[PDB]
């Protein structure tokens, strides 16, 4: 089956719910820094759950109806991914009540929520490992890690699998049916409280029968659930039909970043590389596709294009030209900088005066063209380099047509005549300024059923 | 009417004494440093080798015309208190340099319009200095209306001056000696290779003064470009008998409104450029002189408060305008400045100090004029869409072109709606915060 219908309409948030918004600083640790201090590995800032629910109207007004957020489970560290106890949202974050809240904020505003699904991996401090330290072979969770012998150590380097020889992640036992079930309640648990999808950590690390029984238990609750994968590479092996509904498109990141910010690869080599990615997509999944420029995994777009507004605008009219549902990361739409991780986990400030509200507004456009424009959705994608600092991302459905028109040089005109993809345009010609874009459609009418 | 090749023309105007320093060896003793405060005083040695030596940047940003501030041997920096017609200003260079400008320009294809300045002379003038000295005995006497002898500035002039100004002694052009003089600086100049001239303050003479002058001119040749300096109505210098078109101070007054101030909206900044073209008469739409600034203004982008995207909007405005647009030296680089004598700065030349995607933002505008007939003879329709976004429209005989100009965060233009281009277009366009399009159909 197929990536569900209602993607082709999404455009993603994306949260690191330690860094957003500190609404209820009761649920604040002991050593909570000040909200625009550096990020570490370590620090906490207090983001909290009714600071999101405080803040949807920045999330509509952005134009994205849809959340990714990073693991919200009780936990450690501040990103989450060690998880203690995969039943109980953060005691940092909220309670229950206060996530029921959310939940049902974002249907009143038709806002969906995708949650993180970190299977292959908890925490160290997890009750089932914690018992295996203490109770060792009599333990009646020894069996869902893999632990090579006793006593468990991590002294040297651990002797029990973990994700990638980290002592703090012991690796899950998927082999283990008890596991299996575990993770299975986990998933359906949050469905039962309402989100509408997970998105796979580190999903190449445990096996596709895992992840195919994993499909079957989600689209068994509704086949409306999204489920997208993790996935730096080539994406292919997930769109099968029997795992995931698309994954995050980090080949389209780096293709757009080579032409946008880091001026390695031409108009033609990111057009034949759009189109290359686009055909080894199969039919029904180009939809799921979870369109990105960067995440709490990445440098920070601002950063990666050297503080140039303008050009970083480039990246986010490609980034909203390209079938697949596009994802903004929390604070990139206002000016956020910062290096890879921790540096791009930053607090997101609220005072405007710190906002580069004209980046901002970009960003608003382009989402506002393309949910007025059917084919921006829902339309076939071909992307078309006209010279080596332009290209055009056209969007077809029928007759219909909207294009996106990409400069990276000190200006330009593109002749729409001569180019066939774009003759259903009135326009002949339409001119680009310096590091410009265009954003044009045919005539479009909602066509009446009676 | 107003000679055709106005419609092909885009002006570049040059305040010589601070475009380009190429020869030392004419800088006063006086002379102060190229990164100066400019000041009702100062000479920097900008001069006409400078001119020659950047005439690449001037093709570069599109234009094809100088509009130059006076030029002649005179005591100021400014230059308007002429001290002899027939010369080039020590300082400049000399006649043989002007020439060589002249021929380079011609190479380029770049016509040259000098500003003439025959309301008055300065002090330093011969014939004045000669009415200072031999009084009632001067052959020179009533080419001034001084009214006793001595001649005296002390407390305030006793001689008719331009605006009380005592070293702008007034010409009387009631004399037929002085008009003779006048006439022979339009002829003489016109015979060294001057495409037209720029009328200064041409209101403080009369009518009957500017018909003579369009008759000696044109009488030259036809081809000749006269434009007024008018700040108000254009109207009276436009009936076929004095100039060729004015510059056009009011476009600049409700450009800036819409994109700077923020006082008049787009259906009031389409209202009055319909009515400011239906009162130019036809035959003179395409001589109007478009401007956004000037050397008597404050700099565009300090109107702007240093906002380069919305001075990108009044320069998008500009471009669209029936009429020939007109940059003042170094705004198309950004400088900064408040009125006289602060929008008089030096020309930087090091790249690094240039607001390159302001320069190219320009000459995306220009080279877009230049390429589409419509945006150069094609008739001009104003119409707002909304309070924030406007449309100017050009009609050719085989294509349309649109300039589309928002100063909001961000808008959806429905084409079928702009019904001067919508007989061949229901595209829909986007404009982002400040933005702009371009575009042209067959
Ligand atoms: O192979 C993954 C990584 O494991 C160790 O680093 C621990 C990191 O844990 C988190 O990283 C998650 C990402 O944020 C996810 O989006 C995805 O890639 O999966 C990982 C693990 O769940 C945490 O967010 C990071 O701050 C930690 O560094 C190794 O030390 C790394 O070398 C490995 O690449
Ligand atoms: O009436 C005009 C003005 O006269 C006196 O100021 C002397 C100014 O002389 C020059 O200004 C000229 C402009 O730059 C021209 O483009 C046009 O407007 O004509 C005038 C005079 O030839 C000089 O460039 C300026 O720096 C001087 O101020 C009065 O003092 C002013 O109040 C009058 O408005
Ligand atoms: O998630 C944190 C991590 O993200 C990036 O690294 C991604 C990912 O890269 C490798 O994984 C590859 C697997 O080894 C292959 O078997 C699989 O087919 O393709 C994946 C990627 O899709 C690493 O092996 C893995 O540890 C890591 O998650 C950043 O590059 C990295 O610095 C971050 O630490
Ligand atoms: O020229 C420098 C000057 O420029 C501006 O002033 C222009 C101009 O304004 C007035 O002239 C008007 C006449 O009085 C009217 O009789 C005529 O119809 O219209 C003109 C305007 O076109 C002043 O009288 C005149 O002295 C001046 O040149 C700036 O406002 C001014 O501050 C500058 O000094
Ligand atoms: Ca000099």
């Amino acid at each position: 089956v197929t990536a569900p219908d209602w993607l082709a309409d999404a455009v993603f948030y994306q949260i690191f719910p330690e860094r957003f918004a500190n609404a209820d600083p009761s649920l604040d640790p002991q050593n909570v820094v000040p909200w625009g201090s550096t990020p570490t590995p370590d620090n906490f800032f207090g983001g909290d759950l009714q600071g999101i629910i405080d803040h949807l109207d920045h999330i509509v007004a952005l134009g994205a109806n849809a959340l990714y957020l990073t693991p919200i489970f009780e936990a450690d560290t501040n990103h989450r991914y060690d998880a203690k106890d995969y039943f109980s949202i953060d005691h940092r974050l909220g309670t229950l009540e206060t996530f029921h809240a959310l939940m049902a904020e974002c249907r009143a505003r038709g806002i969906r929520i995708v949650l993180d699904a970190v299977l292959n991996h908890c925490g160290d401090g997890h009750w089932a490992f914690a018992d295996v330290v203490e109770n060792e072979a009599d333990s009646a969770y020894v069996n869902w890690f893999s632990v090579e012998g006793f006593p468990v150590t991590a002294h040297p380097t651990p002797n029990y699998r973990t994700c990638s020889g980290c002592y703090y992640l012991p690796k899950w036992n998927a082999y283990n049916p008890e596991v299996r079930h575990h993770h299975l309640d986990v998933a359906r648990y949050w469905i039962d409280q309402g989100i509408d999808g997970w998105r796979l950590d580190v999903p190449y690390f445990i096996n596709h029968t895992f992840w195919r029984e994993f499909r079957t238990a989600v689209k068994g609750k509704s086949e409306d659930l999204y489920i997208v994968a993790e996935e730096w590479r080539s994406p292919v092996e997930w769109l099968q039909g029997d795992t995931a509904d698309g994954t995050m498109n980090y080949t389209a990141r780096d293709l757009i970043l080579g032409f946008t910010a880091d001026g390695g690869i031409d108009a033609s080599a990111l057009a034949a590389g759009l189109n290359a990615l686009h055909a080894e997509i199969p039919a029904g999944f180009h939809r799921g596709m979870l369109n990105l420029l960067g995440s709490h995994d990445t440098e920070r777009v601002l950063t990666r294009h050297a503080g140039d507004v303008e050009a970083a605008l480039l990246s986010y009219a490609l980034l909203f030209s390209l079938e697949g549902a596009p994802m903004v990361y929390y604070g990139d739409e206002v000016g956020l900088t910062g290096d890879n991780d921790p540096g791009c986990r930053g607090a997101m400030p609220w005072n405007e005066e710190s906002w580069n509200t004209r980046l901002l507004d970009g960003i608003r456009t382009f989402a506002a063209f393309r949910a007025h424009q059917p084919a921006m959705r829902r339309g076939r994608q071909t992307a078309v380099a006209l010279d080596a600092d332009t290209i055009a991302i056209v969007r077809s459905g029928g007759d219909e047509r909207a294009a996106v028109i990409v400069h990276r040089g000190e200006g330009t005109t593109v002749d729409t005549a001569s180019i066939p993809e774009l003759a259903p345009l009135d326009a002949d010609t339409v001119v680009l300024g310096p590091l410009g874009t265009a954003s044009l459609a045919t005539a479009a009418s909602p066509g009446s059923s009676a």
